[PDB]
């Protein structure tokens, strides 16, 4: 299983919601969904080795971890955390997150592939599922 290539967002469910449920700045998600709906993923994979650009227009972040490694990164409303990837199975990644300094509810990503080749993408804060589903490109 490998994670790597250009990949494209087809299908996107419950985002918006997810939003809400950290009570991001309402007004700005118009114009930012407008951007976010279209989030080109860049992946390179090399074993347990990741390299993960999340791009889309006026804004571009990147990460890089290796399985089992912790480091930090941003949950989905902007504030820092410590973060640790394990494997659910050969294709099914799950990172769970912690924030550094402060308190908010729990957050967590996961990512996998299907035999399809398509690039399945939730984030879950709380109890809230989002869902966005890539395909190579």
């Amino acid at each position: 299983p490998n994670f790597s290539g250009n990949w494209k967002i087809i299908r996107s469910e419950n985002f918006e919601e997810l939003l809400k449920v950290l009570g991001v700045n309402v007004m700005l998600r118009k114009i930012a969904v407008a951007a976010a709906s279209k989030p080109a993923v860049e992946i390179k994979q090399e074993g347990d080795t990741f390299y993960i650009k999340t791009s889309t227009t006026v804004r571009t972040t990147e990460i890089n971890f290796k399985v089992g490694e912790e480091f930090e990164e941003q949950t989905v409303d902007g504030r820092p955390c410590k973060s640790l990837v394990k494997w659910e199975s050969e294709n099914k990644m799950v990172c769970e997150q912690k924030l550094l300094k402060g308190e908010g509810p729990k957050t967590s990503w996961t990512m996998e592939l299907t035999n399809d080749g398509e690039l399945i993408l939730t984030m879950t804060a709380d109890d809230v599922v989002c869902t966005r589903v890539y395909v190579r490109e």
